[PDB]
RNA sequence: AUUCUCUCAUAGGGAUAACGGUGUGGCCUUCUACCUGUUAGAAAUAAUGGGUCUUCAGUUGUAAUUCGUUGCAACUGACGGGGGGGUGGUGUCAAAGCCGUUUCAACCAAGUGGUAACUUACUUUUACUUGGGUUUAUACCGUGGAAAAGCCUGAGUCUAACUCAGGCUUUUUUGUU
RNA sequence: AUUCUCUCAUAGGGAUAACGGUGUGGCCUUCUACCUGUUAGAAAUAAUGGGUCUUCAGUUGUAAUUCGUUGCAACUGACGGGGGGGUGGUGUCAAAGCCGUUUCAACCAAGUGGUAACUUACUUUUACUUGGGUUUAUACCGUGGAAAAGCCUGAGUCUAACUCAGGCUUUUUUGUU
């Protein structure tokens, strides 16, 4: 297997793989504004079928005309490569502000440079995942930090007492000198062979100081750079998960955190740069209280995780409120606000088509279009797979009903009131249906009515629960697990 | 995809391995016993095949029998997991003496039970492998136990003072109450799922005290049963590896290992069955002292780890030699030493081919039949692959170019000596062969000799040598790592 | 029968001789520096049959250098143990030493009180075979078929002896070849 | 051209209109309790069209029990928020409270100084769609072909005006369908 062929198939995948989500981006695109078309009557937008702006910048940022001259490219690149002249190209790079007041600098190499990434440092990460820490992830997305929430949520529950502590990377990795990257090449027992290290160090020169974050290349740097920061909470004793640029590390014990934050300055003294809290606190049963600054529960990437259970963040559950009010108002009433309602079908003969689309599109969004019968059959035993799909398959670990129960509450009043609001905007419109099936039911009767009712013989309307699908993914996680349920 | 199904595939996937396995050992059987008559001429034993003796214990042992009837085991087997009654079949069970003056209790189960055993114990381990330790291994010839020995090496050569200690486990998992085990079934995250309980129990309840050892079900039991003492070692700070019924523990501090001691303790008491040590050492450069009882290197698994390098233990250069020696004198002087050497080729004409066959026996051994030109070509960079098959395999991290070197001259001499006893019997025999090309070398020109001679256009008189093999062991393995070489 | 098929199936029924593999060589194709006859051929190469090195470290010169280092020469420094018995120089006031010269030893053995054996073997596991796939020959485990030999039992004539029937063991060819 | 093919190839040449996908439905097949018309039929079922629950906790009885627990009934305990304005009881010496009664509110909002909009949208990533595979219809991105309309430029007769040639933009049918 010569490099050329490989770096040609890599190049090609990942063009392939662009291509094939812009022929989706603009399916879905064509299909949304037929039933645009369909509930906004005259006044529906027309089609605007977008192209990335990258695609321009460079055209070797285009899939297209990668896959176009493919071959060509594998062919210098592999001799770029031999002859140890290969320099990738300079990535798009977009400063996106991040919420804390900081800055997260992106960086979108070109097709060919982030084929190469992936294929030669997936080999280093594969190659030295022994000598890497536990809780390591390059993205705040990636599927398996939910590991990471899983510890710390045991320890919480376990622990008597649980001191956390939060550190900010993001300068670290905007300004590490390279030449400290470098000297730890030969350290922790890393296997990083003489063509790698030619590719590390060309993709650094191409940068000039600091690791690019978000990337192939970001987790195997970063791990190669935090090595001894790792080694030296490990002995300590404290218990730490780095996810992008942010690092939490937990004892139970207040001596270790402090020992902990000694450890990261030495490290930084070392690096040359700085790591910066965001800071330190402990966490504790609701009812006891604190000798030190402390809050009952800490925030971990969308999740409120406390010493009684785990729920999902106020700013996860107002995202997840937004997306269905939004389903509901856009369906709804948006259509109903126009200055002309032609071409938009109005409710009649106790049918809403609106209401249908409604109920379906929060029914994708949660349980990503299951049936409670599905569900029921899962937590039964009549059935042995249940795909865990929608918003909830990104909240795993969520075991706080109250929570649950809560959201179910209220997306029965937004429906109520949505409807409500609906049959006055039809009235005024001078369609009076409010004896209609979807204006007439109470709230305290629509769930009834709504799971009673069938079209095609399937349950349609039945409003979608947040506890029916948490009771699924709780049997679904002790019967496979995290992994097996974040990706089929 | 029902649990019948399930237990269909992983049954017949077992047995049809089994058989595999038996009909490869019979052809191999017969091709060595032709070579062997070759070798012996009349003296020749006849063949014997023989089938394993636990096949005849209980029908299920015998793969045939177990893909006579897979169909109608999975069914039932499948019906009694169903009705919660099911209960595996006693075990083979063999006592083998341990060097150390135990006994090491094998427990070889029948193929439905190993089978049902794999189906469900590698899902345990996959769905709980983040709750597990790093270094936990239940045979001690995990491939994967070489990391563990690549990071005490780091440490040791990182490190001034390694404080190591060890304990045995064996009693611990003979008797172990299975109540302990059952209380750890809802702790440190496991997802352990109903039917799962019920399989564990079944298997514990077959046993009475204690966990089988050299099973499927060993490492997750051995992991659910010591996850306290994992979690209380890693707040200590001591870095640990269990490996079948071993425990290393090593630290860089004195304190540590002697908390760690305590923390063993404790365990011991809280599981009502007692460790003991095999104790308590220190790890320091051979130059430097020490103050309490130490030893210059460790011997773990294989290897002689010391502060400046890895090598191969004694005992394991000696199992090298034995067979080496043996390969030689099999080729070259049994056959000679028999009463009659009828139908046994006398060497002439400068060529002798015992020892083309003993060279080539040892080359297999050794390099796994690998030529000086391939290994040249991997160290080179012509050839971009090189399998590495043989001895050395076994032995990846063996950075001790003193200890190959002594073996390359005592293979050299060993050659020499066996040949000079070849030629000495053969004139006995009253076949003057002296003055031909096997028998007139002397010792410092065998390998140069040998290394022009061609036969078939490839040079199969080579001498092989460690040394080569080791430069290429240390490019692969800079290249691709541990896992990717200990199998292809 | 280890094949194929039925039984509310970790066990039992049937029906056919096949099923499952092994070494060699062939094509396919994965990667492989240089120099060469001699076959084709118009110097483009291919199959073939002979040969050479191919690694690591330092020094120095040179080019790049984001000051971690990197490409190229080209010079030497290693690149095949240890032990026993004699014997020469060294190399010192003696002597350890350590240079080399010859003999002994199949290994353990640089050791045991002593030293032979062993590979379908001993064993804490000391564990694996030659990049992936497929078909001309030589085969293999089991099962089936055929023949021969030996032994035992029973029946007929019956002093002997002969014939028939049943059972058991062993050895040879083949359909997979 | 995003197709196919050549150049010692991160770039350039050519040749053809195709390539790459999307929704629906069909078969294949993975797993799916019970009760039912009405179609086939001799009660073996299949496609169909209607309906019910299916989870968790405790108590008790019972069977197993390696004393961790496990199968089965069968009884209740939860199993769809919060807020604002009025209003009844409670429930106390007042009052917090907390039972229920009606109105208001599309969400943020249990809040902002104020409250609307928004889904190809905002964003630290807030990220995904209905078990696997394949073909009758409706399509999609790009490219190609055809037609129509508009504008500009040049040429001939030339006051006008007409004709031709070139370029640019937009909109419609199809070969993939």
């Amino acid at each position: 297997m010569k490099l050329e062929q490989q770096i040609q198939r890599v190049i090609l995948e990942e063009a392939k793989a662009l291509i094939k989500d812009y022929h989706e981006y603009h399916n879905r695109v064509h299909l949304e504004s037929v039933r645009n078309k369909k509930r906004l009557g005259d006044s529906a937008p027309d089609k605007k079928i977008h192209r990335p702006n990258y695609w321009s910048f460079d055209k070797k940022f285009d899939p297209f005309y990668v896959k176009s001259n493919y071959k060509s490219i594998a062919r210098s690149i592999a001799n770029k490569i031999e002859n140890r002249t290969y320099l990738p190209n300079e990535p798009f790079t977009k400063d996106v502000p991040k919420p804390d007041g900081g800055i997260r600098k992106v960086s979108i190499y070109q097709i060919p440079d982030a084929a190469i990434s992936k294929l030669f440092f997936n080999r280093l990460l594969a190659k030295n995942r022994h000598r890497f820490s536990s809780f390591s992830y390059a993205y705040r997305n990636d599927r398996n930090v939910h590991f990471a929430i899983q510890d710390i949520s045991v320890d919480l529950k376990k622990n008597e007492r649980t001191f956390l502590a939060e550190f900010d990377f993001s300068d670290f990795f905007g300004s590490i000198s390279h030449s400290f990257l470098n000297e730890q090449f030969n350290e922790n027992g890393f296997y990083i062979s003489p063509e790698e290290k030619f590719i590390i160090r060309s993709f650094l020169r191409e940068r000039k100081v600091g690791i690019p974050q978000g990337t192939s290349i970001s987790l195997f740097l970063a791990n190669l750079t935090c090595w001894k920061l790792d080694q030296d909470l490990e002995r300590e004793g404290v218990k730490f998960s780095r996810y992008a640029d942010d690092t939490i590390i937990w004892s139970q014990e207040y001596s270790k955190i402090c020992n902990a934050f000694n450890i990261i300055t030495n490290f930084s003294k070392s690096a040359g740069i700085k790591i910066n809290p965001k800071g330190i606190s402990l966490l504790t049963k609701k009812g006891l209280p604190s000798e030190i600054t402390s809050k009952n529960n800490l925030d971990f990437l969308g999740y409120t995780l406390s010493v009684e259970n785990v729920s999902i963040k106020e700013k996860s559950v107002k995202k997840i409120k937004k997306q269905i009010s939004y389903i509901l108002y856009r369906n709804l009433i948006q259509p109903l606000k126009k200055t002309s309602l032609a071409g938009q079908t109005i409710p009649a003969n106790d049918r809403d088509k609106n209401f249908l689309i409604a109920i379906c599109e929060i029914r994708r969004y949660m349980y990503g279009g299951l049936s409670k019968s599905q569900i029921k059959d899962y937590l039964s035993g009549r059935s042995n797979r249940l795909y865990f799909k929608g918003i909830m398959s990104f909240y795993p670990l969520v075991n706080d009903v109250e929570q649950l129960k809560q959201l179910d509450g209220w997306i029965v009043s937004v429906i109520y009131r949505a409807l409500k609001l609906r049959c006055q905007l039809l009235s005024k419109w001078g369609y009076n249906r409010s004896h209609n099936f979807p204006f007439i039911l109470d709230r305290e009767d629509i769930v009834d009515k709504c799971s009673k009712k069938t079209i095609a013989g399937r349950k349609l309307f039945e409003i979608p629960s947040f506890l029916l699908i948490h009771k699924a993914l709780q049997k679904g996680l002790q019967e496979s697990g995290i992994e097996k349920i974040m990706n089929p």
